[PDB]
C-alpha cells in the first residue's frame, strides 16, 4: 500500500469528483497527521474545520466506544434514551428553545430553508409558493441541488438542470443591498454565513452582522446563520456572531459537531420557527440517533472544557501577525478570524497556489488552495505556541523558496 497504488485505486474504482492533494494520509492524532509512507505532516485544513478538537480526540472516542456497544440505531419510529439528554444539553449551550437534528450540513441547509418557507406561509402570512430567501455572493452551504440552486460558483450548478426557484443573491458585506433587498414583501430568510470560509475567508466589515440582524429585524425576515464551518470555537468564540453580540433567529451547526468521528448536524431555534414543522412533515433516517448523540456531547464538551476558543484567539493573532510579516513581493493578502485565516498570493506564470500546497507537503504541512491563490489556514483548536510557531517556520521556508 503505497501513495501511488492508493492514488491508482481512488482512480480506478472511485467517482473523479475531486482532485485530493496527492497525499496518502492514514493515521491522525491531534494537530498531527501520517501517511502510508511514515512521513509526519502538521494538519492546516481540519479536515475543513471538522476537527477542531484534533484528530481521535480521547474523549470523543471514548464516547463513541462506549455508546456502540449499547445501541446505535432506533430511528425515530421510537424513542432512545440519549437523544433527549443531548437535545437539552445543545440547547442550554446555545440558548435556543428546540434543536432539529440531522446529519451533515446540507441537510441542515434543506432545514433551514424548510423552516423558513413553513414560517413565511404559516405565521408571516406570505401567498404559498411566493415566499423568498436570500443569499450572499460567494455563500456555500452545500452541493444538493437546492444548495447550487443559490451558489454563485459556475463549477457547483453549471449543467446541473432547472433550479430551485425563489432564491435571490445579494453581495456579501453589503448592508445597503439588504436593505434594498428586504423591501420585496415575499422575503422570508436571508441566510448568511458570519465569515465566508469556502469563498476564501472573506471577512465582512465590523458592524455588518448588526446591521443584518436589525435589518431583519425590521423586516419581520429569519436570520439564518450558518455557523457549520465558523462556529464552535474556530473563530475565537462559541459562534463567530458572538463577536457581533448578535442573536440569529436560525443557527446552523455541523462539522465539528462530532470532532470528525460521525455525521451529525443540528439546526437551533425558538419555538415560534421551530413548531411550524408538524410531526411527519420534516425527518430524517440516521438524524439524531443515540451513537452522533453521545459524540457530539463528548465533541462540545472537549470544546467547553479545554478553552479552545481562548486559545483560538490568542493563537490566531499570533498567526496573522507572522503571516503579515510576509513579503507584499508574494503575499498580497492575509485575512481571517482564529484559526480560521487564508492567504492570498500574486499568482504568476511561475507559480501558484496548487505548487505552493505541494511544497508545503514536501516540507510537512498539509495545505488546501481554493481559488488558484487562495491558501486555508485552519489548524486544530488544541494547537500550542511553539508548535504553531514551528508550523510557521515551515510555511516561511516553503514560501521563501519560490
Ligand atoms: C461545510 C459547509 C457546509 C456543508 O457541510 P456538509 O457536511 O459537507 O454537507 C454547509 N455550510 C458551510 C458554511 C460549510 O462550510
Amino acid at each position: 500500500p503505497t501513495s501511488d497504488d492508493i492514488f491508482e485505486r481512488e482512480y480506478k474504482y472511485g467517482a473523479h469528483n475531486y482532485h485530493p492533494l496527492p497525499v496518502a494520509l492514514e493515521r491522525g492524532k491531534g494537530i498531527y497527521l501520517w501517511d502510508v509512507e511514515g512521513r509526519k505532516y502538521f494538519d492546516f485544513l481540519s479536515s475543513y474545520s471538522a476537527v477542531n478538537q484534533g484528530h481521535c480526540h480521547p474523549k470523543i472516542v471514548n464516547a463513541l466506544k462506549s455508546q456502540v456497544d449499547k445501541l446505535t440505531l432506533t430511528s425515530r419510529a421510537f424513542y432512545n434514551n440519549v437523544l433527549g439528554e443531548y437535545e437539552e444539553y445543545i440547547t442550554k449551550l446555545f440558548n435556543y428553545h428546540k434543536v432539529l437534528p440531522m446529519n451533515t450540513g446540507v441537510e441542515a441547509g434543506e432545514t433551514a430553508c424548510k423552516l423558513a418557507r413553513k414560517w413565511g406561509y404559516t405565521v408571516k402570512g406570505i401567498q404559498k409558493y411566493k415566499a423568498k430567501i436570500v443569499f450572499a455572493a460567494g455563500n456555500f452551504w452545500g452541493r444538493t441541488l437546492s444548495a447550487i440552486s443559490s451558489s454563485t460558483d459556475p463549477t457547483s450548478y453549471d449543467g446541473f438542470g432547472p433550479f430551485m426557484p425563489g432564491f435571490d443573491i445579494i453581495p456579501y458585506n453589503d448592508l445597503p443591498a439588504l436593505e434594498r433587498a428586504l423591501q420585496d414583501p415575499n422575503v422570508a430568510a436571508f441566510m448568511v454565513e458570519p465569515i465566508q470560509g469556502e469563498a476564501g475567508v472573506v471577512v465582512p466589515d465590523p458592524g455588518y452582522l448588526m446591521g443584518v440582524r436589525e435589518l431583519c429585524t425590521r423586516h419581520q425576515v429569519l436570520f439564518i446563520a450558518d455557523e457549520i464551518q465558523t462556529g464552535l470555537a474556530r473563530t475565537g468564540r462559541w459562534l463567530a456572531v458572538d463577536y457581533e453580540n448578535v442573536r440569529p433567529d436560525i443557527v446552523l451547526l455541523g462539522k465539528a459537531l462530532s470532532g470528525g468521528l460521525y455525521p451529525v448536524s443540528a439546526v437551533l431555534c425558538d419555538d415560534d420557527i421551530m413548531l411550524t414543522i408538524k410531526p411527519g412533515e420534516h425527518g430524517s433516517t440516521y438524524g439524531g440517533n443515540p451513537l452522533g448523540c453521545r459524540v457530539a456531547i463528548a465533541a462540545l464538551e472537549v470544546l467547553e472544557e479545554e478553552n479552545l476558543a481562548e486559545n483560538a484567539d490568542k493563537l490566531g493573532i499570533i498567526l496573522r501577525n507572522e503571516l503579515m510579516k510576509l513579503p507584499s513581493d508574494v503575499v498580497t493578502a492575509v485575512r481571517g478570524k482564529g484559526l480560521l485565516n487564508a492567504i492570498v498570493i500574486k499568482e504568476t506564470k511561475d507559480w501558484d497556489a496548487w505548487k505552493v500546497c505541494l511544497r508545503l507537503r514536501d516540507n510537512g504541512l498539509l495545505a488546501k488552495p481554493t481559488h488558484g491563490d487562495i491558501i486555508r489556514f485552519a489548524p486544530p483548536l488544541v494547537i500550542k505556541e511553539d508548535e504553531l510557531r514551528e508550523s510557521i517556520e515551515i510555511i516561511n521556508k516553503t514560501i521563501l523558496s519560490f
